[PDB]
DNA sequence: CCTTGGCGGTTAAAACGCGGGGGACAGCGCGTACGTGCGTTTAAGCGGTGCTAGAGCTGTCTACGACCAATTGAGCGGCCTCGGCACCGGGATTCTGAT
């Protein structure tokens, strides 16, 4: 019954962050992107089926190309936490859980809200970047919809060619806000450039940039 | 877009409760201090007898204090500056209890 749709749309997240994560560079086991519902129902439920979010939280360390590419990716932290409200008290323990490990990078997914309060401790929280996505929001993966084309973070040096080649300046550039769910997927700070090459009904193909604000 | 009125979120201080451990209470038993009494004694009290030191009273002389002009500088009001420590971050000491 409703338990299963639960575990169903739970699994379904875990693949999502497995897949956000492996997109934006961390190496991820191939035999972990394909956890199936019934081995994820196994290695997470309970006797009760009720599941245990506490250990699907993971580690993910950056692939040695995404490395070589993105010099700046350090590693990866992803929870699943258990509280539905998060107040101050569970981000004032993540970030020092962060900050203890020097995790570059934390992941918090949370299933009903994350309060102003807490939410203040997200920016304070340097040199560690924390972000946060909501349960509902990761069911579906939006970057395989049809009308989402392929987005592709510029390297430091790559996004000095691109303006020099058009001899311009940063704020003369197609934006993309922080908040966008294609950036927020992606993890964008701002002045970092994304790579969109979408179809073109009169060229065949044509590639856009937008810097993050 | 500007103005004002709710229900949450977070801080901070405070009852309920659950185990829990020890302490006032009551009882029992033992010890000896003192009330009650008896035998013996002398110093407080009554009543005199006498001797005397000094405070109340009076008197006399007076000088420091009350009162009233003049005088002036430290006391008082308003600012200006800077270091001891309450609190914070972090490590070494030390009870403290169960074993």
């Amino acid at each position: 019954e409703d338990n299963n749709r639960i575990i169903s749309r739970l699994w379904r997240s875990f693949r999502t962050v497995k897949e956000m994560a492996a997109d934006r560079g961390y190496f991820i086991s191939q035999e972990e992107m394909d956890q199936s519902l019934e081995e994820f129902r196994s290695k997470i439920c309970d006797s009760m089926g009720n599941p245990q979010r506490k250990l699907m939280s993971f580690l993910a360390n950056p692939t040695p190309e995404a490395l070589e590419k993105y010099s700046d990716l350090g590693t990866l932290w992803v929870e699943f936490c258990d509280e539905p409200s998060v107040g101050i008290k569970t981000m004032r323990n993540f970030c020092l859980r962060i900050q203890e490990k020097n995790f570059s990078t934390g992941i918090f997914i949370y299933q009903n809200n994350i309060t102003p309060s807490a939410n203040k401790m997200i920016p304070t929280v340097s040199p560690a970047i924390i972000e946060t996505f909501q349960e509902s929001d990761l069911v579906v993966n939006i970057t395989h919809h049809e009308l989402v084309p392929k987005h592709i973070r510029l390297s430091d040096g790559e996004k000095s060619q691109l303006l020099q080649r058009y001899k311009l300046k940063e704020s003369q550039l197609p934006r993309i806000q922080r908040e966008d769910p294609v950036a927020r997927y992606l993890g964008l700070k701002r002045g970092q450039v994304v790579k969109i090459i979408r179809r073109s009904e009169t060229s065949g193909r044509y590639a856009s940039y937008r810097i993050c604000l």
